[PDB]
């Protein structure tokens, strides 16, 4: 019931659907700024 980095989570390689979205912890050197800007994200089949 109750940094952090969001990613999305798509089905298939082309991101066309979304089905949830997981928030994650970052790493001690790493830069959200950067993990948006690379476009990280979770798919579930490839």
């Amino acid at each position: 019931k109750q940094s952090v980095v969001t990613l999305p989570v798509y089905l298939n390689f082309t991101r066309a659907d979304l089905i949830f979205t997981v928030d994650f912890e970052i790493a001690t050197k790493e830069d959200p700024r950067s993990f948006y800007e690379r476009g990280v994200a979770v798919l579930c089949t490839e």
